[PDB]
């Protein structure tokens, strides 16, 4: 049982990667399935599906739905995920409407590029996974220090925009899902070749397409 995520909620999930990169000292333990929910919905339902069973992979397909979930406490839009429980869900955005106030406070009206729902917030998380991905041949995580060197250094600016972009939690959790759903290895390798054809203004696309190319890396 999979979770194939349509275009539908791909706005959902890149708000969703925002709110782990804006809180401060975040939890990045779902991380990596998080980047990967928003690759697939990039992809789009049909294509997820048609590269999983191309791989050889039997898909019970779980269809991605934003439901609206009543849990008052102290005074939420959740998505249908098998792989995600509704209260993970509201806590990650518990946790990030505290930062979010720290910051409105600290600096006053919080600029579009220190918000958690930037349209680029998903592929800052899915830079992180191009780096992991790169490191895989090896079979153990022994490239974990080279993804935070090359990440510290790639990442410069959005680490400076996100308090949340911590590399080390982020690469681990990816490592972690290509181990437990190497599934997910197919699905980032089609998005990242689909992605890297595509060319727009934005600077992370741009960043994520030089990662996963990687011509530096092979030389």
């Amino acid at each position: 049982s999979i979770d194939t995520p349509n275009y539908d909620v791909q706005k959902h999930i890149n708000k969703l990667c925002g709110m782990l990169l804006i809180t401060e000292d975040a939890n990045h333990k779902f991380t990596g399935l998080i980047g990967m929910l928003y690759a697939m919905s990039r992809l789009g339902r049909e294509d997820t599906i048609k590269i999983l069973r191309d791989a050889g992979y039997h898909v019970k397909a779980n269809g991605v739905d934003v439901t609206t979930h009543r849990q008052d406490i102290n005074g939420f839009e959740v998505l249908t995920l098998a792989s995600l429980t509704t209260e993970i869900q509201i806590n990650i955005e518990i946790e990030s409407r505290k930062s979010y106030k720290k910051m409105l406070k600290e600096m006053g009206e919080v600029a579009p590029e220190y918000r958690h729902d930037s349209p680029d917030c998903g592929m800052i998380i899915l830079c992180i996974a191009a780096l992991v991905i790169t490191k895989l041949a090896a079979g153990d995580r022994s490239g974990l220090t080279a993804v935070i060197r090359r990440a510290n250094n790639v990442l410069k600016n959005e680490m400076k925009r996100y308090k949340g972009l911590l590399p080390k939690d982020i690469a681990n959790s990816f490592y972690e899902v290509f181990e437990k759903h190497p599934h997910f290895i197919d699905v980032f390798v089609h998005f990242g070749i689909a992605q890297s054809s595509t060319r727009g203004g934005s600077r992370v696309e741009g960043i994520f397409a030089g990662l996963f190319m990687n011509a530096y890396g092979l030389e």
